[PDB]
Formats: structure tokens, sequence, C-alpha cells
């Protein structure tokens, strides 16, 4: 269900069961040859560790940045929320919030 990013000393959770209405390619991508289920931080993928770093290989990148091939999870989060601001504040804001649980 919702997993928490957490190989050693690192807060997160993300539930499978709250993004149902999303195929899992759209997260798990295709790459190099077919849809791969391995972990998004693994060597040889997403290991970048520095912030300044825009590049595929970047890992704060992927998950905050908004211009991508693949939806990131801020990107995809801003479309959802669209007008209504109570709701966009919920999931897109850094302050307190769930995605860092
Ligand atoms: C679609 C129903 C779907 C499948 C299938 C799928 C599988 C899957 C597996 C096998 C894992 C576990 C990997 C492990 O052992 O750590 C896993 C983990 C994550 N998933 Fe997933 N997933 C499906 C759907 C989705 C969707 C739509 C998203 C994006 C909103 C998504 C994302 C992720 C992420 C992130 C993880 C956590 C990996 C980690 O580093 O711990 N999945 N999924
Ligand atoms: C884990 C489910 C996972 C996520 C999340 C993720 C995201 C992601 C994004 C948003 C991009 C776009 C980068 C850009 O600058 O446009 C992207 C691109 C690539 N990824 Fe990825 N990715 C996840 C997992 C994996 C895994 C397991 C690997 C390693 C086999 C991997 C690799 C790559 C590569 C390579 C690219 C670039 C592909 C291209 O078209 O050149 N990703 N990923
Ligand atoms: C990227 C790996 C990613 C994370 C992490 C994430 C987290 C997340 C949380 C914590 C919620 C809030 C659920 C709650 O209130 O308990 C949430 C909800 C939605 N998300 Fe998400 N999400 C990530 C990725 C993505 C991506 C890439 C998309 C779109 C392709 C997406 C979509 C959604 C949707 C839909 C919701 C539900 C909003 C609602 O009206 O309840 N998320 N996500
Ligand atoms: C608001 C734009 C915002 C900030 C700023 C922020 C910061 C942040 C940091 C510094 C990390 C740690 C990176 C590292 O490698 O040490 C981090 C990690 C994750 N974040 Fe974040 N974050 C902000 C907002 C959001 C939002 C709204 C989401 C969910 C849609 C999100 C997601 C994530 C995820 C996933 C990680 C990785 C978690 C882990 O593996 O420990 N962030 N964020």
């Amino acid at each position: 269900d919702g997993l928490k990013m957490e190989a050693t000393k690192q807060p997160v959770v993300l539930n499978h069961s709250t993004h149902k209405s999303v195929k899992c390619g759209d997260c798990h991508h295709p790459v190099n040859g077919k849809e791969d289920y391995r972990k998004c931080g693994t060597a040889g993928c997403h290991d970048s560790m520095d912030k300044k770093d825009k590049s595929a290989k970047g890992y704060y990148h992927v998950m905050h940045d908004k211009n991508t091939k693949f939806k990131s999870c801020v990107g995809c989060h801003v479309e959802v929320a669209g007008a209504d601001a109570a709701k966009k504040k919920d999931l897109t804001g850094c302050k307190k919030s769930k995605c860092h649980e």
C-alpha cells in the first residue's frame, strides 16, 4: 500500500491506495527496455545527491521540479489542485508537508 522511502534515515511516504486512478507506468516509467519496478534511487538510476544538478540523474530534481519528460510529484499536484487555493496549499506547500512524513 503506502511505503516509506527510508533505507536508513529518511522520512517520507507514498500510499498506493490514494493513487489508484493513475496508471503504474506514469510513475514506474518504461526506460531503455520496459517498465522497471525498482526503487527510484538505485545505483545507475537517480543517485545524484546535489540539488543544483538538473540532469536526469538528479534526485531532488525528479521529485520537485516542473519541466520534465515525465510528471514529478509537485508537477502533477499543481494541475490536480487547479483553482482551489486551499487545496493547492495542502498538495504543493513546503512547510508541514505530508510528502515528507
Ligand atoms: C500500478 C497498480 C502500480 C504498480 C504495479 C506498482 C508497483 C510497485 C512496486 C512493486 C513497488 C515496491 C518496490 C519496493 O520493493 O520498494 C512500488 C513502489 C513505489 N511506487 Fe508503485 N506501483 C504502481 C503504481 C504507482 C504509481 C501510480 C506511482 C506514482 C504516483 C507509484 C510510485 C511508486 C513509488 C515512489 C514507490 C516507492 C519506491 C521507494 O523508493 O520506496 N507507484 N510500486
Ligand atoms: C521511481 C518510481 C522513479 C521516479 C519517480 C522517476 C522519475 C523520473 C523523472 C521525472 C524523469 C524525468 C527527468 C527529466 O529531466 O526530464 C526520469 C527520467 C529517467 N529516469 Fe526515472 N524515475 C524512477 C525510476 C527510475 C529507475 C529505476 C531508473 C534506473 C533504471 C530510472 C532512470 C531514468 C532515466 C535513464 C531517465 C531518462 C530517460 C530518457 O528519456 O533519457 N528511473 N525519471
Ligand atoms: C511523488 C513520488 C509523489 C508523492 C510522494 C505523492 C504524495 C501524495 C500525497 C501525500 C497525497 C495526499 C494524500 C492525503 O491527503 O492523504 C497525494 C494525493 C494525490 N496525488 Fe500524489 N504524490 C506523488 C505523485 C503524484 C503524481 C505524479 C500524480 C499525478 C500523475 C499524483 C496525483 C495525486 C492525486 C490524484 C491525489 C489525490 C488528491 C485528492 O483530491 O485527494 N501524485 N499524493
Ligand atoms: C517546497 C518546494 C519543498 C521543499 C523546499 C522540499 C524540500 C525537500 C528536501 C530538502 C528533501 C531532502 C532531499 C535529500 O536528498 O536529502 C526533500 C525530499 C523529498 N520531498 Fe520535498 N520539499 C518540498 C515539497 C515537497 C512536496 C509538496 C512533495 C510531495 C508532492 C515533496 C516530496 C519529496 C520526496 C518524495 C522526497 C524524498 C523523500 C526521501 O526519500 O527521504 N516535497 N524535500
